C-alpha cells in the first residue's frame, strides 16, 4: 500500500535502478502522532542501495516510484514494516508510518 503524493519539481527521468547507491533525506512522522526519526537531525543522508532488502518494504517501493529532485509523501501501510511485530520501544504494534522523503541522490 504504497501511496505517492510528490511536491512537484524534480526531473521525472533518472528512476532508481537495481544496484544504484542513492542518498535520501528521509523524516519520519507517526500518523496522530509527534516524530520519531529524521535524517535532517544528523545530517548524514543515509547512503544506501537498492536490492539488499536494506530498508523496509514500503520504504523500498517508494524508491522507485520516484526521481531526482522530487519530493514524495509516503504512508507506509503496517503490515510492511512493523504492524505485527512493533519496533521495540520506538515503532508500536499495528502503526501506519509516514515519512517526508526527498530524493537527492547519483548514479
Amino acid at each position: 500500500g504504497v501511496e505517492i503524493e510528490t511536491i512537484s519539481p524534480g526531473d521525472g527521468r533518472t528512476f532508481p535502478k537495481k544496484g544504484q547507491t542513492c542518498v535520501v533525506h528521509y523524516t519520519g512522522m507517526l500518523q496522530n502522532g509527534k516524530k520519531f526519526d529524521s535524517s535532517r537531525d544528523r545530517n548524514k543522508p543515509f547512503k544506501f542501495r537498492i536490492g539488499k532488502q536494506e530498508v523496509i518494504k514500503g520504504f523500498e517501493e517508494g524508491a522507485a516510484q520516484m526521481s531526482l529532485g522530487q519530493r514524495a509523501k509516503l504512508t507506509c501501510t503496517p503490515d510492511v514494516a512493523y504492524g505485527a511485530t512493533g519496533h521495540p520501544g520506538v515503532i508500536p504494534p499495528n502503526a501506519t508510518l509516514i515519512f517526508d522523503v526527498e530524493l537527492l541522490n547519483l548514479e
